[PDB]
């Protein structure tokens, strides 16, 4: 027998602020990391940047009118800090929070939990200027100031919070690849700027116990769950090494307030390990959260690796490589839903947390039909095999606090334009123009109201 | 680049007391359920069984001279507790006592460290006849008299203190499978007397705290790591319920004091789960231990079980095991996989960050004497070495590996099997039909450990 979805599920659906919002120097709103480095030739595709995106800034009243069309019972979005704290410290824009008020009423006035996300890659940019942002501990005061300020002013008719949402990427893409601000390729950079973050949302979330007393709080991690590629002892090893590089390095943090001992002693090995301060276990230990946020879209499959080797992977540890048995995706992703129900049933043994997955969804090239039609049935299948694994996850016995699918509507993608749209909300602009904006319900829209109504119990 | 073994690391090798000893009814000492379940005709092979076995209750000096020779840093054997308490639970027995302290007290003469191993199959046989032994709450402050009574004899001078040792083993061959006693084929009375004996393993490391507050305790726990067959997702969700329903069900007791939710919601759908005592879970919780022991043998690899499904076992629905390709095997079809404690060894510290005392390891076979007392034993060198090796790579990995316990240091008596399927470093010279002389042999296994001893661990 499975068992049901429990009653207070939060079905929901996903954005980000910079992805959606627009509005970018409106409203007295500062410069973040991304308002400056979009803008630099050649970062992103065409050009593409958030000045505009999907224009949620100045359309919110009808994104939200379709959310209560669907009936979402969440809806999780991300705040810009550069809106609240133009500076990231220093004084409180009035207009900026009053944006998110407004949003706030509307999902309320609408029957919508609002799943507010503190951060989502947008850090000012005169934080970066003054002292390198995620390098310096003085973020963690100053992100501290700016978290209390919203729960101060939030906290009463917001109960879900996520901090950070995907560190791993956004430290790694910062710092190791290059690829996201600040643009830097250098892996004991990275891992101070890692540590760092770790910190604040420590201290972010010692906070909300003092201001929000009923409320539930958590980081998101984005979940690749590592798989052997078969019963060799040292591809097992292999993924043992995976696993714990990849994944645990992120979530022993968050839930234990401990890196795990063998990544810590090969990056030792490397001269890369953090600095630690006095006091920064005793903080991290503290802080334990309500849940573990999950973004996932798929697995990684991994093999040994020896110490002149590579796929991806670090020698000696592990390399990736193509898993035979699971569908991909057009541009090469696993489609595995299966591997969703082993991430959650991994987070519940390892740590007995609840879950929330914080986003999960299929990016596709949708065409706009005559008569405004978007038939995305490749859409819904993706999303209807995972939504099933939960289920079985939930009935093997993980707390599954519930489901944000991506995106409510399309919007704009960090390096890579629009054209790849993950929404239920088809959105007319291209990566030319912004066209009309207008919003287009795609079949998946209907779809998934379906499941909402009937709280899941089938799809 | 290998870091080196640590400076005081436990180079030891191990026995079990009903293995070894003999003196099945000498100084006062009671039955066991061995003693008794041995006796059953065709329960052993060709009726073998431990009246006398390699009698080192009588050879227990020319033994760990032998030792002293090999330079072992530690000598893990068990305690029987019917030698202690000959009925279980009643008067303490002096005489059994004291063959303890004399073993303890050659060892010490000869800078062996004495690892203590509370229990190893053989609870005495008047438990078993009062109130069913593992099956009642009763043995949880009867184990703990018994316990407590070797903590005040010798504590003073024994640190390491393993409690119950396999208790996986011991509680699945007992009442799963029937194999060893009480013979029982009973998957709801396993799981009772599974909780009732994590119980009394808390109880135990409470009073250790105690009465030896600078000593070292922990369970021992036969484990064999789990793999997925493959990276289909059906499989690798196959390997999850494995490892937690093979390993994590025991470990996690052991570690964290909790059973693993995805296991238990399965057992009590099956009305598996055992009965929960007010109380239980906080004593559970309260009794940290300094390691975790380890008995490795093999990996076990898994795959995906149809609801209607099982050469191969497994719970259908969950995972069923399957023979794995891509390891060696012994001459008895069992698998070779070194690494794979290496893999063990991660596991644990990566899961419970517990150091690990490596309780059991070692290769069973026939081994020929030849003319002039000669045991060439090759094969139990390459596999020990090996073992050791990927140690070492655990240890170069970040695990705190405490100790290396060789099964056995001398031929010992099987549970079922008699006796010439041989583990020792010892040669004993008897068999299945005949004591022989009982004399004992050095084979060339001895010598090269030896020189592992002397070279700690760099001359493998």
């Amino acid at each position: 027998h499975l068992k049901p979805f429990p009653p207070e599920f939060l079905w929901g659906a996903a954005s980000a602020a910079y992805q959606v919002e627009g509005a970018w120097n409106e409203d007295g709103k500062g410069l973040s990391v991304w308002d400056v480095f979009a803008k630099q030739p050649g970062r992103t595709f065409k050009g593409t940047n958030g000045d505009v995106a999907v224009d949620h800034y100045h359309r919110y009243q009808e994104d939200v009118a379709l959310m209560a069309e669907m009936g979402l019972k969440a809806y999780r979005f991300s705040v810009s800090w550069s809106r609240v704290f133009p500076d990231g410290n220093g004084a409180v824009n009035e207009k900026g929070l009053d944006f998110y008020d407004r949003l706030i009423e509307e999902l309320r006035n609408h029957g919508i939990e609002p799943i507010v996300t503190l951060y989502h890659w947008d850090v000012p940019q005169a934080l970066m200027d003054a002292y390198g942002a995620w390098e310096s501990r003085r973020i963690i005061d100053d992100f501290d100031r700016y978290a209390v300020t919203l729960f101060q002013r939030f906290g009463d008719r917001v109960k879900y919070w996520v901090t950070l949402n995907q560190q791993n990427i956004f430290i790694s893409f910062g710092y190791r690849l290059g690829l996201h601000p600040p643009g830097v390729k250098d892996m004991k950079r990275m891992y101070e700027a890692n540590h760092i973050a770790n910190l604040a949302n420590a201290k972010v979330i010692q906070s909300f116990r003092h201001y929000v007393p009923d409320g539930k709080i958590g980081p998101s991690f984005a979940y690749s769950p590592m798989y052997p590629y078969d019963s060799r002892p040292e591809n097992v090893l292999a993924f043992e090494n995976a696993e714990e590089f990849q994944n645990h390095w992120w979530m022993d943090v968050y839930a234990w307030g401990m890196y795990p001992q063998a990544a810590w002693n090969y990056l030792e090995s490397q001269g890369l390990e953090p600095t630690v301060a006095p006091g920064d276990w005793e903080l991290l230990q503290a802080a334990k959260p309500d849940f573990m946020g999950v973004n996932y879209y798929q697995t990684t499959t991994v093999e040994h690796n020896p110490p002149d080797g590579v796929s991806s992977g670090i020698p000696g540890l592990f390399k990736t490589v193509r898993n035979p048995h699971v569908d991909t995706t057009n541009w090469d992703w696993a489609i595995d839903p299966v591997g969703l129900r082993i991430g959650l049933r991994r987070i519940a043994n390892r740590y007995q947390l609840p879950i929330l997955i914080t986003e999960n969804g299929l990016g596709e090239f949708d065409t706009l039909e005559p008569g405004d039609i978007v038939n995305d049935d490749y859409r819904i299948d993706y999303l209807r095999r995972h939504v099933q694994e939960i289920q079985r996850a939930i009935t093997d016995g993980v707390d599954v606090l519930g489901y944000c699918a991506w995106s409510f509507t399309d919007l704009l993608s960090w390096l890579n334009g629009y054209q790849k749209r993950y929404g239920f909300v088809y959105v007319n602009r291209d990566d030319e123009s912004e066209k009309d904006l207008r919003r287009i319900k795609k079949k998946s829209f209907y779809w998934y109201q379906r499941v909402i109504e009937t709280n899941g119990a089938e799809l």
